[PDB]
């Protein structure tokens, strides 16, 4: 029983985000693989109740943080991943770029959550740059987590994508961006996976 509706005003958007292999061959030839990414206006919803029991629901958890910051900077993200790529100074990496019209100090906060428990948390503070009338907040190569590294090369040698996606029915991530100063929840992505069988995909929803 979804409905399907615009997002309105938020005070931060997300402009891009990619996470990628990058393979040096030589000192002047790099090759780089994108596993997912978005970003290279009526969303439908989903019931947050669906997905509370993938996440951990702790003090500070999924359940607390929806009720507290606005509802309408949450979201949840499916993405289909591409992992056809031949793994070989390889860098494993994350970038992301948000947009506010607010000069803010914001907290990107990534938990890896396997059977709904938290395994990882990524923690990364920016400072707002002025550029053309707007405040921009770019992470550029940021490193992935050795847990992910891990997970992508395990997922990797299965031989059916049936059988990773089955894999990835207990993997979750859930990334909270705040405003560092005030602690308001600026977006909240809960974001659930599947390989892809078309590159990458994604459909996002706004969670209610
Ligand atoms: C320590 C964490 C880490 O290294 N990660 C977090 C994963 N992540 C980040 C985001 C995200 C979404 C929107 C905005 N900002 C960040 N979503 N997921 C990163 O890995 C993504 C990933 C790669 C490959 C696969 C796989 F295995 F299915 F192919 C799944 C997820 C890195």
């Amino acid at each position: 029983g979804p409905h399907m509706r615009s997002i309105g005003t938020t005070k931060l958007r997300l402009v891009e985000f990619s996470a990628f292999l990058e393979q040096q061959r030589d000192p002047d030839s790099y090759n780089k693989h994108l596993f997912v990414h978005i970003g290279h206006p009526l969303l439908e919803s989903v019931d947050i109740r669906q997905i509370y029991d993938k996440f951990p629901e702790k003090k500070g958890g999924l359940k607390e943080l929806f009720g507290k910051g606005p509802q309408n900077a949450f979201f949840l993200v499916k993405f289909w991943a591409d992992l056809n790529c031949n793994i070989q100074g390889a860098f494993y990496g994350v970038t992301s770029q948000y947009e506010s019209s607010e000069n803010m100090t914001v907290t990107c906060s990534t938990k890896v959550c396997s059977f709904g428990k938290q395994v990882v948390e990524k923690v990364e503070t920016e400072y707002a740059r002025f550029e053309n009338g707007r405040f921009v907040y770019r992470i550029n190569r940021s490193p992935m987590c050795e847990y992910m590294i891990n997970f992508i090369h395990k997922l990797k040698h299965l031989p059916e994508k049936y059988m990773m996606n089955s894999v990835l029915e207990n993997f979750t991530i859930l990334l909270v961006v705040t405003n560092r100063d005030t602690q308001e929840t600026l977006l909240c992505m809960a974001c659930v996976f599947e390989v892809s069988n078309s590159g990458a995909q994604h459909h996002i929803y706004r969670l209610v």
